[PDB]
């Protein structure tokens, strides 16, 4: 069983670029549980940062574009463009609790 697995690709949304389309449409048209990485401008807001909707709210776990590095916000600088976007918690139950969790279920495909 010979499977050649080029693991990138995996989000639904995943153009590099999905603003306004999703971050103000989908919050409306699907309501909350949502995930969606959104590009804003460098001297505007989150400049390709992580946001969905959790239960009414905005849980957006990265902040800014900081090169791509994941965990939290410290002294790390740079990781990747596929940790940030999905691996365990980025698209999954898994992101505040998995056997706890509030909404996350609506993932914005190619929009």
């Amino acid at each position: 069983g010979m499977n050649n697995n080029m693991s990138l690709q995996d989000a639904e949304w995943y153009w590099g670029d999905i603003s306004r389309e999703e971050v103000n449409e989908k919050l409306r048209d699907t309501a909350d549980g949502t995930f969606l990485v959104r590009d804003a401008s460098t001297k505007m807001h989150g400049d390709y940062t992580l946001t969905l909707r959790k239960g009414g709210n905005n849980k957006s776990i990265k902040i800014f574009h900081r090169d791509g590095k994941y965990g939290f916000s410290d002294s790390l600088t740079f990781n990747s463009v596929v940790e940030l976007i999905n691996h365990y918690r980025n698209e999954s139950l898994a992101q505040y609790n998995p056997k706890l969790d509030v909404k996350l279920l609506y993932p914005v495909s190619k929009y």
